[PDB]
């Protein structure tokens, strides 16, 4: 087998963490997030406020920039950028804030997918992602494209909302869903549409551990 790259894409994923997870448990593929990726890049930005203004100057530290990702002796996959290992710093929301606005740059987010090749350069990753249909996909051995429904997803939103300790409602869920899902699915930059060779499986309301298996077993046969 030696080593192969593992992608997973679709308008959400009900199943993409615990799958992509799953199978590299097994496997011992190394895991790598979308969002991680941006949180070292942004994390940079903040660290020497490079806004989004600086995209020139941005773009080609990025790129110098030595991103790698490691599971920690804890089991914790920190992020490394810049030759410090950093778990903690790459916050969630803050993260995002920057992340977001960094993202939003054209040039940076072309510099970030070169990153993620050279995380699979070595083979054997499992990556997962919303703005993976045509970048490291085609140079993904195995490519899965796992499609659910927005009342579906919308409906797993609410509860982890209200089990948290909050009552958020589900028309509410539903409408924010349709806002973004439709900005989603009106766009042209970082179009879906299935990737070339992406694997067309949709799991509405379904085991987790069915879809572990169905993507297992493509592998599996596929070698």
């Amino acid at each position: 087998m030696k080593t192969i790259q593992i992608a997973i894409d679709g308008p959400a994923s009900s199943g993409k963490s615990t799958v992509a997870k799953i199978i590299a448990k097994d496997f011992g593929f190394t895991y790598l997030d979308t969002g991680a990726m941006y949180r070292a890049a942004t994390y940079m930005a903040l660290k020497n406020q490079l806004g989004v203004e600086e995209v020139e100057a941005l773009l080609a530290l990025l790129d110098q920039h030595p991103i790698s990702f490691g599971r920690s002796e804890t089991g914790d996959q920190l992020v490394f950028v810049g030759d410090v290992d950093i778990t903690h710093p790459i916050r969630e929301n803050e993260v995002t804030n920057h992340v977001s606005a960094i993202a939003a740059i054209p040039e940076v987010r072309e510099k970030l997918v070169s990153l993620q090749q050279e995380i699979a350069q070595q083979g054997g990753i499992v990556m997962d992602g919303r703005d993976i249909g045509t970048v490291v996909l085609p140079q993904a051995e195995l490519k899965i494209f796992l499609v659910a429904s927005v009342d579906e997803r919308a409906e797993r939103r609410y509860k982890e909302n209200i089990a948290k300790g909050i009552e958020t409602d589900l028309e509410t869920l539903k409408k924010e869903i349709a806002a973004r899902d439709y900005k989603d699915s009106h766009r042209e930059t970082s179009p879906l549409k299935q990737a070339e060779d992406a694997v067309y499986l949709d799991t509405t309301g379904l085991n987790i551990q069915e879809v572990v298996e169905k993507i297992k077993a493509e592998a599996e046969k596929r070698m």
